[PDB]
């Protein structure tokens, strides 16, 4: 029971982008102390908000950023612009302002005004549009910028352009590393895909026999074939299956539903003091459904966890009261 | 130009405490390019909201909880007690979650309703005082339950806990790590006093010579032995020299305005693109007056950054917008 904090990194960072990745894997613990999870099978997860605004789209804003400067995509005198509202939103502001490029952003005025704030802070150009239009409303207005000023925008297209699935090469040679060769399993809930996609590529040139698992909410299971619905896992269940994802890569595909995606978070929290966001709840309990089933005892499992439940404060995620011990609570998710 | 992302950490974390420390050194550029600030000094920040919770107090209440365990001072059946509205509640919630205690926090029922939910997501219990009391109410509740169950509590006391000076040698570690020694100011704006004083004890024996500079609200310069007053640099002014503060290693103090503290971190952010929180933007300013100071050319000034801009939304510190161009805008901070 002896407990050791981390060791100096030993780097001096040129600029915060050289702090985005090398995120942390973690044992749990609480949320596994189950009698059907054996003592052998390992559930790790990767703690995405470890990036500098504290998000997976950290690596994706960067690269995609980086990537359309080097490429002459992006050039002095252009601007980068995107319809989100957001994480992708912060990374790209973020890329911005270090680059040292005008970040327009637009959403439906009815968003966020939190994350609005976040990327005003960053000195976006923010675009808001009409509300009742949602985000089709936002892509809408932008396609009218590009078209009205040819030649000025580098549109980041985080659902179409593969520098956001390639940012993930190195999330997957960080597991790799981090696990000594030893993981079996991925687990990742999908928003764009890059990261389940852009793990899965890496990851399967390293070892084919590792099992990629795809998570989407069970209210709006596209990948698995069925149509756009309203559910409530923030970061996911975009409503259409992005461009950029690649099916050959992922080998299951587990629905969760919302209520228990954030049931599951809650508990993440409680048990293990692991303060993840919604898509990680829905992402650890497909993990720990693959932990009980007795195929894969004493497997390494390992879960993305993108982003931090603080950012979800202005919502529902820690509303619910659960009730029941520890076991209860766990009975009920599985 | 080369940027080049972080390698693989090639370890397994137990749990997340062990995540805690080991917080990245940054150079900053945007905000230092003033004709009075020369091209050879070093302006480093360390952002200490790398920790699994964001601040820099995740290694305070760590060590509190975990040196209380190995003493004696935390057994079974005991709960932990404290009365903070800040980040300190939040770093006793995440290290009582892990170490399986019991975690009380007592604040104004008014304060900090964001840090609240966050806490009561720990399982923690919240002890919620009277509004216009503010902190002494919550201090008083502390003391009633402590007097009223003998044995029942064990209480953090940051501000007088040598534990919390204590994390900080790690700290320290860092910064002489990091640096490769060449580290010469190190600016620290202080709540607890337990960063700069911590950094200052370990730094010390490494090195004759290393400046350090504690940083305050000027409208609350209690260090410097003027009076408490009000400001709006969260996170630091206490009102009160902390029992764990020793004046004999701190060079200087540095009073900031709480408007510029805001500026500051409005520029950090827009400029080299950090998203430091307001007591960061406090010692960023004291940290670039020092490497304006002809004296310290060359130099390499390590700031501390306790806290992301991110905890901040609902306070005034991004509402107010600042007119003019970057130039204007650092020119105008370090305007005397
Ligand atoms: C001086 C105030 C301190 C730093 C703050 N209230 C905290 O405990 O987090």
């Amino acid at each position: 029971e002896q407990i050791s904090i981390s060791s100096p990194r030993k780097r001096i960072y040129h600029n915060i982008l050289e702090t985005i990745g090398g995120t942390p894997l973690v044992e749990l613990h609480g949320v596994t102390e189950h009698p059907r999870i054996k003592k052998g099978t390992r559930i790790l997860v990767k703690l995405e908000y470890f990036n500098p605004m504290s998000s997976v789209k950290d690596r994706v804003g960067f690269n995609i950023v980086y990537q359309a400067i080097k490429d002459g995509r992006l050039k002095p005198g252009m601007e980068i612009i995107e319809s989100t509202s957001g994480n992708t939103g912060i990374a790209l502001c973020q890329a911005g302002a270090v680059f040292g490029y005008r970040v327009n952003i637009a959403m439906p005025s009815t968003m966020s005004v939190e994350r609005q704030m976040i990327m005003k802070a960053f000195g976006a150009e923010l675009i808001l549009t009409e509300g009742k239009k949602g985000m089709p409303g936002a892509i809408e207005e932008v396609n009218k910028m590009i078209k009205e000023n040819p030649g000025k925008y580098f549109v980041a297209n985080q659902f179409g352009n593969p520098d956001n699935t390639a940012a993930h090469h190195y999330t997957a040679n960080e597991i790799w590393e981090d696990t000594d060769g030893e993981v079996d399993i991925v687990v990742s809930a999908v928003g764009t895909s890059g990261t389940v996609i852009g793990v899965a590529e890496k990851l399967k040139e390293k070892k084919k026999g590792i099992k990629i698992i795809a998570v989407e909410p069970e209210e709006s299971a596209v990948l698995e074939g069925k149509a756009k619905g309203p559910h409530g896992i923030q970061g996911i269940g975009a409503g259409f299956i992005p461009d950029i994802y690649k099916k050959e890569f992922v080998d299951e595909i587990i629905p969760i539903k919302t209520q228990d995606a954030w049931k599951m978070a809650r508990a993440v929290v409680k048990y293990d003091g692991i303060m993840c966001g919604m898509s990680s709840g829905a992402a650890i309990l497909a993990g720990l459904k693959e932990a009980e089933k007795p195929e894969n005892e004493g497997k390494t499992i390992v879960i993305i966890v993108p982003s931090c439940g603080e950012r979800y404060l202005s919502t529902d995620l820690y509303k619910i009261k659960d009730e029941g011990t520890k076991i209860q609570i766990l009975d009920s998710l599985l």
